[PDB]
C-alpha cells in the first residue's frame, strides 16, 4: 500500500536528519511484502552509516519510493559529512534485491559542502560473484551534485530500467552501468558532468540505450567499454536515437566491446571525434548525422581503430572487425578501417579512408574525394581453383576525384597484368570493371579489385598510387 515519511517522523525541513524516519518507512513497506514508500515535497536530509557500503537510505526488495516530482522532493546529503558513501539510495550488498525503484525525487550529493565519493543510486549483488538485483525501475529520478557517480548501478543487475530520469553536475559520470543485464536507459538526459555522460563498463550486455542525450560532459557523451580488468567484454549494446554532443573528448566512444550498434543519432560539437570505435568485434554505424566534431583538433569525425592490449592487462590485441557502417551523414572526414572478414563500409560527403582489409569487402566512398587503401595483396584476390569470392568491390568510384591507394603493395603501373603491371578488364556484360594482376602467386592467388560499372576508359594512371611517393602527390585525405 502507502506509506508517508512524515508518518515515520521525517520532516522534509531541509535541517534535520531524516534518514532513520525515512529508513523506517521502508523497513514498514518491506516488513508488509511489499509497498510504496511516499514522500511529500520538501528537502529531505540524510547521512552515512559507518562504512561506505551502508550508503545512507537501504532500499528493499518489492519496496517502491515515489517523491512529489523531480525538484519537488530532494533527498539531499546532510552538510559536514566527510566519509565516502556508496549509494545515497542503495539495495544492500550480498543480497539479491528485486522488483523495487525510486521515482519522481532527485537525489543532491551535495559536494560543495562535503568530501568524499558519494555515489547516488547503487544496485547490485558482489563483485566477482554470480548473482544479481533485478528487476529495478528509476523513472523521473534527478542525480546532481554527488561527488562521484550519479546513476551507478551496479554489478550484477538484471532488468534495471532507467527512464526520463536526468543526471547533472555530477563529478564523475552522471550514468554507470557496471555489469547491468537486459537491461534499458531510456530517455535520459546526463549533461555538466565531470567525466562521462554514460558510461557502460565491466562485462555489461544486452543494453538498450535509446534517445538517451549527453552534452557538456568533461569526457565522453557515451563510452561502452571493458574497463581496467581483464575481464569479459561488454556485448549486445544497441544505442538507438538520441543525441551526443558539446562534449570533452568523443560523442561516442566504444572500445573492446563485442556487437555494438549506433544507429539514428545525433553527433555533434565534440571535441574529439564524434565517433570512436577500438578493437570492437561486430560494429553497426548506421544512419547517424554527425557533423562538427573535432573541436579540440583532430582529422576525422568517425574513427575505425584496432585496440592493441598486448603490452595491458590482458595480453590481448582486438581488431575491430565485422563493420557495417551505412546511410550516415557525415560532414568530415571518416577512418573507416576493418580486418578479417566481410565488411560493409560507406563514407559520406568527407574526404575518407577506407579499407576493409582481408576478406570480401564492399566500399563506397560518397562525395568528396576518397582513398581506397588496399594494404595487402591477400586482402582482395581471386582463386581460379575454386571462388572468385574474396574479391573486393567498390561501389562508386569517381576518376578524378578518388583514389586508390596501392602504395604498398609493389606493383609498378598499369599494364597487360604481368611483370608486376595491373590489368584493367571489363567483365562480360560490362557491369563490373577490374584491376587484376594475372601472375598468381604461389597459393594460386590473383590480387584483384572490382569497381562497379564501366571504367575502362574512364579511369587513368592518376587515379591509382603504386608507391609511396605516388601517395603523397595524390593522397586524398589527412588521414595517412
Ligand atoms: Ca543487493
Ligand atoms: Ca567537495
Ligand atoms: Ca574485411
Ligand atoms: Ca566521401
Ligand atoms: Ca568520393
Ligand atoms: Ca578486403
Amino acid at each position: 500500500m502507502d506509506f508517508d515519511v512524515k508518518d515515520f517522523g521525517a520532516k522534509g525541513d531541509g535541517k534535520s536528519d531524516d534518514t532513520e524516519a525515512i529508513q523506517a518507512a521502508i523497513d514498514a513497506a518491506y516488513e508488509a511484502g511489499g509497498g510504496t514508500v511516499r514522500l511529500s515535497a520538501g528537502e529531505y536530509r540524510v547521512s552515512g552509516g559507518d562504512e561506505a557500503s551502508d550508503g545512507a537510505l537501504m532500499i528493499k526488495s518489492n519496496v517502491y519510493m515515489d517523491g512529489a516530482g523531480m525538484g519537488e522532493t530532494v533527498i539531499k546529503l546532510v552538510d559536514g559529512w566527510d566519509q565516502k558513501l556508496t549509494g545515497i539510495i542503495r539495495s544492500k550488498n550480498g543480497e539479491k534485491t528485486h522488483d523495487y525503484g525510486i521515482r519522481d525525487l532527485t537525489l543532491d550529493g551535495n559536494q560543495d559542502n562535503t568530501e568524499g565519493e558519494v555515489d547516488g543510486f547503487y544496485t547490485g549483488y558482489i563483485p566477482r560473484e554470480d548473482g544479481a538485483d533485478y528487476n529495478v525501475t528509476a523513472e523521473r529520478v534527478e542525480i546532481r551534485e554527488v561527488s562521484r557517480y550519479g546513476f551507478d548501478p551496479h554489478e550484477q543487475t538484471i532488468n534495471l530500467t532507467i527512464r526520463d530520469s536526468v543526471a547533472h553536475n555530477n563529478g564523475k559520470d552522471g550514468f554507470v552501468g557496471d555489469f547491468q543485464i537486459d537491461s534499458t536507459f531510456e530517455n535520459n538526459v546526463s549533461h555538466d558532468n565531470g567525466r562521462h555522460g554514460f558510461n557502460i563498463v565491466t562485462s555489461s550486455h544486452d543494453i538498450l540505450l535509446r534517445d538517451n542525450v549527453a552534452y557538456g560532459n568533461g569526457a565522453n557523451g557515451l563510452v561502452v567499454q571493458r574497463g581496467s580488468e581483464d575481464i569479459a567484454h561488454p556485448y549486445n549494446i544497441q544505442i538507438e536515437g538520441g543525441a551526443y554532443h558539446d562534449n570533452g573528448a568523443e560523442g561516442v566512444l566504444i572500445k573492446m566491446t563485442s556487437n555494438a550498434s549506433l544507429q539514428g543519432a545525433e553527433i555533434y560539437g565534440n571535441d574529439a571525434a564524434g565517433v570512436r570505435v577500438r578493437g570492437v568485434d561486430g560494429m553497426q554505424l548506421l544512419d547517424n548525422d554527425i557533423h562538427d566534431n573535432a573541436q579540440g583538433g583532430g582529422k576525422a569525425e568517425i574513427v575505425l581503430e584496432d585496440y592493441d592490449d598486448r603490452d595491458g592487462v590482458s595480453g590481448n590485441y582486438y581488431e575491430t572487425l565485422n563493420a557495417t557502417v551505412q546511410g550516415n551523414r557525415v560532414a568530415g572526414a571518416a577512418q573507416l578501417l576493418s580486418s578479417e572478414g566481410r565488411d560493409l563500409l560507406d563514407g559520406a560527403a568527407g574526404n575518407d579512408l577506407l579499407d576493409g582489409g582481408a576478406g570480401r569487402d564492399t566500399l563506397s566512398g560518397g562525395g568528396g574525394a576518397d582513398t581506397f587503401r588496399f594494404a595487402d595483396r591477400q586482402d582482395s584476390f581471386r582463386n581460379y581453383e575454386g571462388d572468385t569470392s574474396r574479391v573486393d568491390d567498390i561501389v562508386d568510384f569517381t576518376p578524378g576525384a578518388d583514389l586508390i591507394d596501392l602504395s604498398g603493395l609493389g606493383y609498378s603501373g598499369l599494364g597487360d597484368g604481368y611483370n608486376g603491371t595491373l590489368a584493367l578488364l571489363l567483365n562480360e556484360d560490362g557491369t563490373k570493371t577490374y584491376l587484376k594482376d594475372r601472375q598468381a602467386d604461389a597459393q594460386g592467388n590473383h590480387f584483384e579489385i572490382a569497381l562497379d560499372g564501366n571504367l575502362v576508359d574512364s579511369l587513368s594512371a592518376t587515379d591509382i598510387a603504386f608507391d609511396a611517393t605516388q601517395l603523397e602527390l595524390l593522397g586524398t585525405t589527412d588521414l595517412q
